[PDB]
Protein backbone atom coordinates (compact mmCIF):
# COMPACT_ATOMS: atom_id res chain seq x y z
CA UNK A 1 0.00 0.00 0.00
CA UNK A 2 2.02 3.07 -0.95
CA UNK A 3 1.57 6.11 1.42
CA UNK A 4 5.19 7.33 0.68
CA UNK A 5 6.51 3.88 1.15
CA UNK A 6 7.03 2.54 -2.28
CA UNK A 7 8.16 5.75 -3.88
CA UNK A 8 10.82 6.20 -1.22
CA UNK A 9 11.81 2.52 -1.51
CA UNK A 10 12.28 2.72 -5.23
CA UNK A 11 14.55 5.73 -5.08
CA UNK A 12 16.36 4.14 -2.16
CA UNK A 13 16.92 0.88 -4.01
CA UNK A 14 18.33 2.97 -6.87
CA UNK A 15 20.89 4.68 -4.60
CA UNK A 16 21.57 1.56 -2.55
CA UNK A 17 22.85 -0.44 -5.42
CA UNK A 18 24.48 2.61 -7.00
CA UNK A 19 26.84 3.42 -4.20
CA UNK A 20 28.42 0.02 -4.53
CA UNK A 21 28.87 0.62 -8.23
CA UNK A 22 30.51 3.93 -7.48
CA UNK A 23 33.25 2.06 -5.75
CA UNK A 24 33.63 -0.60 -8.47
CA UNK A 25 36.10 -1.45 -11.18
CA UNK A 26 36.35 1.45 -13.60
CA UNK A 27 33.98 4.35 -12.92
CA UNK A 28 35.91 6.84 -14.99
CA UNK A 29 33.04 9.12 -15.79
CA UNK A 30 29.53 8.38 -14.31
CA UNK A 31 28.14 11.87 -14.90
CA UNK A 32 24.93 10.34 -16.19
CA UNK A 33 24.30 8.36 -13.08
CA UNK A 34 24.88 11.37 -10.94
CA UNK A 35 22.30 13.36 -12.83
CA UNK A 36 19.71 10.57 -13.03
CA UNK A 37 19.79 10.05 -9.29
CA UNK A 38 19.76 13.79 -8.71
CA UNK A 39 16.50 13.99 -10.62
CA UNK A 40 14.96 11.21 -8.54
CA UNK A 41 15.55 13.24 -5.38
CA UNK A 42 14.68 16.63 -6.92
CA UNK A 43 11.50 15.62 -8.69
CA UNK A 44 9.96 12.84 -6.55
CA UNK A 45 9.19 15.45 -3.91
CA UNK A 46 5.75 14.12 -3.06
CA UNK A 47 7.84 11.17 -1.81
CA UNK A 48 6.10 12.07 1.42
CA UNK A 49 2.47 13.14 1.09
CA UNK A 50 -0.29 10.71 2.05
CA UNK A 51 1.15 10.62 5.57
CA UNK A 52 0.29 7.33 7.25
CA UNK A 53 2.04 6.14 10.37
CA UNK A 54 4.66 3.71 9.00
CA UNK A 55 5.05 6.12 6.12
CA UNK A 56 6.11 8.99 8.40
CA UNK A 57 8.02 6.76 10.74
CA UNK A 58 10.65 5.99 8.07
CA UNK A 59 12.46 9.02 9.51
CA UNK A 60 13.18 6.66 12.41
CA UNK A 61 15.77 4.89 10.35
CA UNK A 62 16.99 7.56 7.90
CA UNK A 63 14.27 8.27 5.41
CA UNK A 64 15.67 10.21 2.44
CA UNK A 65 18.81 11.87 3.85
CA UNK A 66 18.90 13.78 0.56
CA UNK A 67 22.12 15.56 1.15
CA UNK A 68 23.90 12.32 1.60
CA UNK A 69 22.25 10.72 -1.35
CA UNK A 70 23.01 13.77 -3.44
CA UNK A 71 26.57 14.08 -2.49
CA UNK A 72 27.29 10.36 -2.98
CA UNK A 73 26.17 10.85 -6.55
CA UNK A 74 28.30 13.96 -6.76
CA UNK A 75 31.39 12.08 -5.49
CA UNK A 76 31.39 9.13 -7.91
CA UNK A 77 31.60 11.40 -10.98
CA UNK A 78 34.63 13.21 -9.79
CA UNK A 79 37.49 13.81 -12.24
CA UNK A 80 36.34 14.02 -15.98
CA UNK A 81 32.67 13.61 -15.01
CA UNK A 82 33.12 16.32 -12.45
CA UNK A 83 32.18 18.85 -15.08
CA UNK A 84 34.95 21.06 -13.71
CA UNK A 85 33.72 23.89 -11.47
CA UNK A 86 30.19 24.41 -12.76
CA UNK A 87 29.21 21.38 -10.68
CA UNK A 88 29.78 23.33 -7.50
CA UNK A 89 26.41 24.81 -8.12
CA UNK A 90 24.65 21.43 -8.35
CA UNK A 91 26.61 20.08 -5.36
CA UNK A 92 25.39 23.13 -3.43
CA UNK A 93 21.87 24.09 -2.17
CA UNK A 94 21.12 20.72 -0.57
CA UNK A 95 22.78 21.70 2.69
CA UNK A 96 20.11 20.22 4.98
CA UNK A 97 20.96 20.37 8.72
CA UNK A 98 23.69 19.23 11.11
CA UNK A 99 23.35 15.51 11.56
CA UNK A 100 25.05 12.29 12.73
CA UNK A 101 26.63 11.66 9.33
CA UNK A 102 27.14 14.19 6.52
CA UNK A 103 30.28 16.09 7.57
CA UNK A 104 32.22 13.47 5.65
CA UNK A 105 30.58 14.18 2.26
CA UNK A 106 31.60 17.83 2.55
CA UNK A 107 35.14 16.86 3.10
CA UNK A 108 35.25 14.35 0.27
CA UNK A 109 33.90 16.86 -2.22
CA UNK A 110 35.71 19.72 -0.56
CA UNK A 111 38.96 17.89 -0.91
CA UNK A 112 38.23 17.24 -4.52
CA UNK A 113 37.46 20.89 -5.11
CA UNK A 114 40.85 21.69 -3.64
CA UNK A 115 42.49 18.99 -5.79
CA UNK A 116 40.95 20.77 -8.75
CA UNK A 117 42.22 24.09 -7.42
CA UNK A 118 45.63 22.55 -7.72
CA UNK A 119 44.83 21.02 -11.14
CA UNK A 120 44.29 24.55 -12.39
CA UNK A 121 47.53 25.82 -11.08
CA UNK A 122 49.20 24.89 -14.32
CA UNK A 123 47.88 27.81 -16.27
CA UNK A 124 50.69 29.75 -17.93
CA UNK A 125 50.39 32.82 -15.72
CA UNK A 126 54.19 33.21 -15.69
CA UNK A 127 54.74 33.68 -19.41
CA UNK A 128 51.28 35.09 -20.10
CA UNK A 129 52.27 38.56 -18.95
CA UNK A 130 55.87 37.83 -19.97
CA UNK A 131 54.88 37.17 -23.60
CA UNK A 132 52.44 40.08 -23.57
CA UNK A 133 55.29 42.40 -22.59
CA UNK A 134 57.59 40.69 -25.09
CA UNK A 135 55.17 41.52 -27.89
CA UNK A 136 54.66 45.02 -26.49
CA UNK A 137 58.37 45.80 -26.72
CA UNK A 138 58.64 43.91 -29.99
CA UNK A 139 55.53 45.80 -31.10
CA UNK A 140 57.80 47.49 -33.62
CA UNK A 141 58.05 46.53 -37.30
CA UNK A 142 54.90 44.46 -36.95
CA UNK A 143 53.09 47.18 -34.99
CA UNK A 144 54.77 50.61 -34.67
CA UNK A 145 55.19 50.62 -38.42
CA UNK A 146 52.87 52.77 -40.51
CA UNK A 147 48.47 51.31 -38.50
CA UNK A 148 49.90 47.95 -37.65
CA UNK A 149 49.76 48.87 -33.96
CA UNK A 150 46.10 49.55 -34.04
CA UNK A 151 45.35 46.02 -35.14
CA UNK A 152 48.02 44.45 -32.94
CA UNK A 153 46.84 46.40 -29.91
CA UNK A 154 43.26 45.46 -30.53
CA UNK A 155 44.29 41.84 -30.35
CA UNK A 156 46.69 42.37 -27.42
CA UNK A 157 44.13 43.98 -25.15
CA UNK A 158 41.64 41.26 -25.82
CA UNK A 159 44.33 38.61 -25.15
CA UNK A 160 45.48 40.48 -22.01
CA UNK A 161 42.12 40.89 -20.30
CA UNK A 162 41.69 37.14 -19.55
CA UNK A 163 43.78 35.58 -16.69
CA UNK A 164 42.11 37.16 -13.68
CA UNK A 165 39.04 35.09 -14.55
CA UNK A 166 40.93 31.96 -13.46
CA UNK A 167 42.14 33.71 -10.40
CA UNK A 168 38.57 34.46 -9.42
CA UNK A 169 37.52 30.95 -10.21
CA UNK A 170 40.17 29.57 -7.86
CA UNK A 171 39.25 32.18 -5.26
CA UNK A 172 35.52 31.53 -5.64
CA UNK A 173 34.63 27.88 -6.03
CA UNK A 174 37.15 27.11 -3.36
CA UNK A 175 35.48 29.69 -1.12
CA UNK A 176 32.48 27.48 -1.22
CA UNK A 177 34.38 24.27 -0.88
CA UNK A 178 35.94 25.51 2.26
CA UNK A 179 33.09 27.55 3.68
CA UNK A 180 30.87 24.56 3.75
CA UNK A 181 33.35 21.84 4.68
CA UNK A 182 34.78 23.92 7.39
CA UNK A 183 31.42 24.84 8.82
CA UNK A 184 30.28 21.24 8.94
CA UNK A 185 33.17 20.11 11.12
CA UNK A 186 31.58 20.95 14.47
CA UNK A 187 30.94 17.40 15.62
CA UNK A 188 34.46 16.24 15.08
CA UNK A 189 34.93 12.53 15.70
CA UNK A 190 35.45 9.19 13.84
CA UNK A 191 37.20 10.63 10.76
CA UNK A 192 38.99 13.49 12.48
CA UNK A 193 42.60 12.38 12.19
CA UNK A 194 42.44 12.99 8.45
CA UNK A 195 40.70 16.32 8.87
CA UNK A 196 43.29 17.60 11.28
CA UNK A 197 46.02 17.01 8.78
CA UNK A 198 43.93 18.54 6.03
CA UNK A 199 43.31 21.76 7.92
CA UNK A 200 46.92 21.95 8.82
CA UNK A 201 47.69 21.89 5.12
CA UNK A 202 45.12 24.53 4.41
CA UNK A 203 46.71 26.89 6.82
CA UNK A 204 50.17 25.85 5.90
CA UNK A 205 49.99 26.95 2.34
CA UNK A 206 47.01 29.20 2.48
CA UNK A 207 48.40 31.28 5.25
CA UNK A 208 47.67 34.81 3.94
CA UNK A 209 44.15 35.03 2.45
CA UNK A 210 41.51 37.57 3.49
CA UNK A 211 38.65 35.82 1.63
CA UNK A 212 39.29 32.10 2.00
CA UNK A 213 41.09 32.12 5.30
CA UNK A 214 38.28 34.31 6.50
CA UNK A 215 36.25 31.17 6.60
CA UNK A 216 39.05 29.56 8.57
CA UNK A 217 39.31 32.60 10.92
CA UNK A 218 35.66 31.98 11.72
CA UNK A 219 36.01 28.20 11.95
CA UNK A 220 38.76 28.46 14.46
CA UNK A 221 36.59 30.85 16.45
CA UNK A 222 33.62 28.49 16.16
CA UNK A 223 35.65 25.43 17.16
CA UNK A 224 37.31 26.25 20.56
CA UNK A 225 38.04 22.54 20.99
CA UNK A 226 40.28 21.30 23.74
CA UNK A 227 41.78 18.60 21.59
CA UNK A 228 44.26 19.90 18.97
CA UNK A 229 47.06 17.66 20.21
CA UNK A 230 49.23 16.35 17.28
Amino acid sequence: DDPSVVSQIEKLASFTSANALWESREYKAPVMIMRDLLAQNEKNISESILYDDFKLLINVPMDQIKARLVKWSSESRLEPAAAIYEKIIVNWDINVEDHESCSDVFYTLGSFLDEQAQKLRSNGEIEDREHRSYTGKSTLKALELIRHYNRVLLQYNRDSEVLKALLLQKEKFLWHALHFYLNTLVFSNRYDNDIIDKFCGLWFENDDNSKINQLLYKEIGTIPSWKFLP
